């Protein structure tokens, strides 16, 4: 209802919180995932789910899952997403069984990437776990539900019994957590009793594979410290010997697509399109409302940027 700026397709995974719809924008032609909230389900969460919004309108990655459009009707939030045909890591994993320690990095390189650009816009993922990590139709990741029940798997020892935490040294547990599933395809720590995996985390004791290289193990020994003094800092992380073991440069955490200012070709079909001029136009857009016109100027630069002509219908 209402959002009759997109056809509706298929649908592409429900929660007991959100479901998502795949989509397409009626003006360009594109592509869309579409996350649908019900106000209802969440209630006491609501302000949490806002200023997830909030953050997501703040970042532009590559590595980031593009947010396109809001919507907010007497009972529903649409979120407009980027299109994710790929999958995810999770299932990715299973799939496989593990991945290799090559694609491994390919992969790490990309998160680490993800979450050191967060960090430098002063937030925190707060959440880093495989189901949290799509895939693109060129097989690159992208970062969603940035949210913050079973990330009590990959929540850090510090977290856990509620000290003083830097989320940074968090995001730096999580991603430990997460490079050991990627190159075992199991968890590190993991009990059916949550008490008992409670103990495991803070123990800090693991068990490590034969397949395992050594500098893996370093690189997992440095990551998962207990003490978040001890833990490897982001900084170091970006050109760790591991990480560049095969790729010998470090991490491009910087946006390669900033939002400096507005494309001149979007602005002058927007302009053709909603028939008003140029200055007019770009007023419009620098508001950044996250409403149909938004989308529209994203979606456009989506399309110009693989070659296709940049036209409304
Ligand atoms: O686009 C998404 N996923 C997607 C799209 C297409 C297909 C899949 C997932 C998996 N089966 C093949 C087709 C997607 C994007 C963001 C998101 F939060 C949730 C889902």
């Amino acid at each position: 209802e209402l959002l009759k700026y997109y056809e509706l397709h298929e649908t592409i995974g429900t929660g007991g919180f959100a479901k998502v719809k795949l989509a397409c924008h009626i003006l360009t032609g594109e592509m869309v995932a579409i996350k649908i909230m019900d106000k209802n389900t969440l209630g006491s969460d609501l302000p949490r789910i806002k200023t997830e919004i909030e953050a997501l309108k703040n970042l532009r990655h590559q590595h980031i899952c593009q947010l396109y459009h809001v919507l907010e009707t007497a009972n529903k939030i649409f979120m407009v997403l980027e299109y994710c045909p790929g999958g995810e890591l999770f299932d990715y994993i299973i799939s496989q069984d593990r991945l290799s320690e090559e694609e491994t990095r390919v992969v790490f390189r990309q998160i680490v990437s993800a979450v050191a650009y967060v960090h430098s816009q002063g937030y925190a993922h707060r959440d880093l776990k495989p189901e949290n990590l799509l895939f693109d139709e060129y097989h690159k990741l992208k970062l969603i539900d940035f949210g913050l029940c079973g990330s009590l798997a990959y929540a850090a020892p510090e977290l856990i019994q509620g000290k003083s935490y830097l989320g940074s040294e968090a995001d730096v547990w999580s991603m430990g957590i997460l490079l050991y599933v990627l190159m075992c395809g199991f968890l590190p720590f993991d009990d059916d009793t949550a008490a008992a995996l409670v103990a495991k985390i803070m123990r800090g004791k693991y068990d490590v594979p034969k397949w395992l290289s050594p500098s893996s193990i370093l690189l997992l020994q440095q990551m998962l410290q207990v003490d978040p003094k001890k833990r490897i800092s982001m900084k170091n992380l970006l050109n760790h010997p591991w990480i560049m073991q095969d790729y010998n440069y470090p991490v491009e955490w910087q946006s390669k697509n900033p939002f400096i200012h507005l494309d001149d070709d979007c602005v002058t079909e927007l302009s053709v399109h909603h028939r008003n001029n140029r200055q007019t136009m770009e007023d419009l857009i620098s508001l950044w409302q996250y409403d149909h016109l938004t989308a529209t100027y994203l979606l456009l630069l989506a399309k110009k940027a693989r070659g296709k002509p940049v036209r409304l219908r």
